């Protein structure tokens, strides 16, 4: 009965029983061992060896301050600052890689890569100030855009380049508060400086720079990553695909791409479509080479190529347990190192491709733009060889894939509306669509897998609130059949009408974790057109099953941009009443939004709907 | 009280610990007594995501051997230590970046009261880094071009940091093969925070290699830019006399204590106290003078360039307020204990913060920037004079009499003492008069009796003809024991005493603040370049007997990664992993040519540093 309580899906239940009988420990098993304190409240501090310090509520009054004299407010806010910095650094390095990949294309030093979307390149470059971006040669225009993006990774700017997309009132508010992101790397470095012993000892000051650090992610690292990926590999358009472990085929070579970087996974797919490589699969007894995605790199291949997704966070271990995973191609971020051990229990080849994502015991085939075509060809060959060593008795692909619709970039959304946001604004004014909520969460073993994600998605569309899905929720919403146009039947009367009018699902898949920058861009476009602030728009954000530092950075820059953000579990901040009050209430007075911590998905829909209604009133609209 | 005598070796510290106990004031030793009790000290506690936190323990049932994500002790300890190093590099990185912004303000003409005090060093540094016509163009044009170069080291488009060219070719080629070449000061910090995220870098060798790269971006980037631009803006240090300990505070004067690391504020504070209208405000209040005294590294900075006396080091900062004569504390950022704000409220003292980065709840914030510093610092000295009129004379007790010291031993001053070349210094090392050099760069740590290890190790090394280069907190330790004066050659060995008397210098050279440990890198790289060898071939060493901060770990790491055997008094939070520990103590020797040494006995630490110096003298074909 424990296996039934760990997830809500049959394919996950099937593989949990399979690993149990085979003696394979999963992420849920190791979570039970680690359940048993001071670090979870954020009141443990390890920032120097004057002593590991813990702040307790003791009867005798001892241990109330650290050795240096820091109180619980400073200690909690510093750990939280480093937590956001690590989340921002995640997206930061990703955007920088995309800058390097575009610079290699511009220099002509990336065989097999091209500028797939030249029209978006000219638009983005013109938006950011590149002279004659409309008419100059594409590679020259790309080089000037590369310089611009790199300069946001420098230390000589007053505001990040894409920050111009925000409404003027939002930018003036950032100026007054001192939150204006100046440089992508610089805010990260200043956060690490402030959290050092004896530097920043004011929890209000620390949280304001956390907002500044997280804003440098959403409007810098992530937005550069999203826009440059569309330039290099194509801007997403609506298309059909499938989800869950059933996307693996018994008769094919199954290559699972895992991580966040489309630079590697896009070239993997190109190699599996080469004629000589497809021949090697048939020679090994396979009908084809089947590429399926995992986590954010899967979301990227889903949006731009329609490649089916095997599963989200907690499904990554179970996909190897199917016995049909012939290789796992990893880059970096959110790749559990337990996959290496579970792959050793089978024939699966675990291949790492990035100098930043090294895993002891893995097969490292380092991929760079100048050798990607050759290296990825070599990586696909290792998957065909591993296929010949597959043990057929241990194969169990549990379910049948579920149809989904993906590729809802802002470009695709506006094209569906006829090239303007006016029909969308009209529906919101009419009350057909009462608001929007972006669900951006992960999975967390503390919560039954996707129970909160699917319930909250169902609750919101019932109340005529459209849902924008990124990250892990894509698999959650898709498995429940909410990512298809026919799912309008499960929405309210107004939302179903608008969805059927446009032929779109009530849940729009807008991409990976960095593609939450698409939600910032969309909100900024609506606020600009209406002449109001983002904090005036009937919008919301939710992370019901989050776990990572990157999720908290996403939650933080949504709040600081005026988007009320709900979290299923609290961050490690409850040890300080002041820091907790600031996150839940005080931030509303400053940036116009705040955090919400609610483990009940229905109560969370009530809170998100309440803020949406209050903002409809301030626009002079009926709920 | 026998407990008070066990916490320091200095009478001016004992005298204030009695005073603090008499008045019910709790110090840093009292709070350290409460925080003695575990996994974080071994480094096996991970809080990088709310899928835990996770503790790696050893239980007979085999449970809790991996994190929820599956990470083992090696990865967890390495990521904690990696983030520990990144925090230290970030402290120096932001300090260096501010020095760039000040120089740009001078170049733009938007910093009233600031100048280019050392134009000759500006042209020299700019020419070294590739500025065209640095010798002849207008100074502000040259400064603007040097600012661009430094800023680009804080960008993401370079393959190697600008000052890395000072390193020997064999050292740079070695960094290239290992993948340690520092590319950008902020970038390595950001990549470290990326690598330590869940599910990114899960190989402890990979993590420590980038820890070395991150720390090298401090020593050859953030700190070196900070040191060299500070000399350009506020002057290159020259040898001079001064005093240390709490006796530098005067009962008859307005006592202003500068605290932190940034000379940009303290230099302008000092200029404000010499304005006639400000000196009048003090005289109108009944004071004989305005007395500025330094604390921590900013005190080291004012000591090197102005000769301003130092009140004390890390653990003395609380006691200086207890004297009752501290009329104001002017703070910028870093290593400023927030308990000072509360202790100042026990007296008349004004606690003033000046930086947007160093904010303290309950403090008086008068934010200083280059464009308003002359006006703002004038306002800050006035607050010190006003607080002086409210001083309680019954609570004043300045315990000891100041000790004479000699300071200001920049590499420029050292080469000038040698006739403009390192040849006499090389000759003494070849002759065996100076058997080696060791930089003692430590802090204070309440776990260790204050300066007991620093002073013992300093005495032990100079006795064995090993010259000691002192930075940071050790400056106060060496000075109080009377080792920072030329007459202290009598306490050195026969060979070292002879060389010291020939040059008229102490056997312990004070080379500046914590960021000025980049001066030691510059000196080592200069000797290795002259000799045609690697830094790992020089009879050199580094020691931090009483360290505590992330900055000390970053300094120790870029010393090791540069080939300098580094001794630590206390171990970093890494003992939870045998592999990470073996790599730090032994494995790194095979990779970068040096390793960490953890030894709490100062005499045994002198034995270890002397052994490596002897081994390297042998490989140079010299008499050991
Ligand atoms: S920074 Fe302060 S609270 Fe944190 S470990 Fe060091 S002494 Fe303790
Ligand atoms: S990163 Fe891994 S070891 Fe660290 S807290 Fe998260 S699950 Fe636990």
């Amino acid at each position: 009965k424990t296996i039934r309580s760990r997830s809500i899906w049959d394919d996950a239940h099937a593989m949990l029983e399979k690993a149990k009988a085979e003696g394979i420990s999963t992420v849920w098993d190791r979570a039970a061992e680690q359940t048993p304190k001071f670090g979870e409240l954020g009141t443990c501090c390890r920032n120097c060896i004057m002593g590991p310090c813990r702040i307790a509520n003791r009867k005798d009054g001892k241990m109330r301050l650290g050795v240096c004299g820091a109180d619980a407010d400073v200690i909690v806010a510093r750990n939280f600052g480093r937590f956001i910095a690590g989340g921002a650094a995640g997206h930061s390095d990703h955007g920088r890689d995309l800058i390097e990949t575009l610079e290699a294309v511009a220099e002509g030093k990336a065989p097999g890569y091209t500028i797939r979307d030249v029209a978006k390149l000219r638009r983005i470059a013109a938006e950011l100030g590149v002279a004659d971006a409309a008419t100059r040669p594409a590679h020259d225009v790309a080089a000037d855009l590369v310089t611009i993006c790199y300069n946001d990774f420098g230390s000589r700017r007053n505001a990040l380049a894409f920050l111009a997309r925000a409404p003027q009132v939002r930018r003036d508010l950032w100026q007054r508060l001192g939150m204006t992101p100046r440089g992508v790397d610089r805010e990260i470095a200043e956060m690490m400086h402030r959290t050092h012993m004896g530097c920043d000892n004011d929890h209000t000051s620390l949280l304001v720079h956390a907002a500044r650090t997280a804003l440098a992610d959403g409007w810098g690292g992530s937005m550069i990553g999203t826009e440059l990926s569309d330039i290099l590999f194509g801007t997403p358009r609506p298309r059909q695909s499938t989800v869950n472990l059933g996307v693996l085929r018994k008769d094919a070579v199954n290559i699972l791409v895992h991580g966040h970087n489309p630079v590697v996974s896009e070239m993997i797919l190109a190699a599996t479509r080469e004629p000589a490589v497809r021949q090697a699969a048939q020679d090994a007894g396979a009908a084809d080479i089947n590429v399926a995605g995992l986590c954010c790199t899967g979301n990227e291949l889903l949006m731009r190529q329609g490649i089916p997704m095997a599963g989200n966070h907690l499904m990554t271990e179970l996909a190897i347990v199917t016995g049909a995973a012939d290789a796992i191609v990893a880059d970096y971020q959110c790749i559990m190192p337990s996959l290496v051990q579970i792959a050793a229990c089978y024939h699966t080849r675990f291949v790492t491709t990035s100098p930043k994502g090294r895993f002891t015991g893995a097969t490292h085939v380092e991929v760079h733009p100048h050798n990607a075509q050759e290296r990825c060809r070599e990586i696909v060959m290792l998957a065909i060889d591993a296929y010949t060593r597959r043990d057929p008795a241990r194969v169990d692909i549990p379910s049948q894939p579920v149809s989904i619709m993906s590729g809802f970039s802002n470009e695709a959304i506006l094209e569906a509306l006829g090239g303007t946001p006016k029909p969308l604004i009209d529906a919101v004014v009419a009350g057909q669509i009462r608001g929007f909520v972006g669900i951006v969460g992960c999975n967390n073993p503390k919560i039954r897998q996707d129970s909160a994600n699917v319930t909250l998605t169902r609750e919101l569309i019932r109340r005529d609130i459209m849902v924008l899905a990124t990250g892990c929720v894509t698999t959650a919403a898709g498995k429940a059949g909410l990512l298809v146009p026919e799912a309008a039947s499960k929405a309210g009367e107004g939302l179903a009408a608008v969805c059927r009018s446009l032929g779109v699902p009530p849940v729009l898949h807008m991409g990976s974790c960095v593609d939450n920058s698409r939600i910032l861009q969309l909100c900024a476009l609506l606020a600009t057109t209406l002449g109001v602030d983002i904090s005036d728009l009937p919008v919301g954000a939710s992370s019901p099953e989050w776990y990572s530092e990157k999720a908290a950075a996403i939650a933080m820059y949504a709040v600081a941009s005026g988007i009320p953000t709900h979290l299923g579990l609290p961050p490690n901040i409850l040890g300080s009443e002041n820091v907790t009050a600031m996150a839940l209430h005080g931030l509303q007075d400053v940036v116009g939004a705040a955090f919400m911590v609610e483990p009940d998905p229905v109560k969370a829909a009530d809170m998100l709907e309440a803020h949406i209604v209050a903002r409809r009133a301030r626009l002079g609209l009926t709920s």
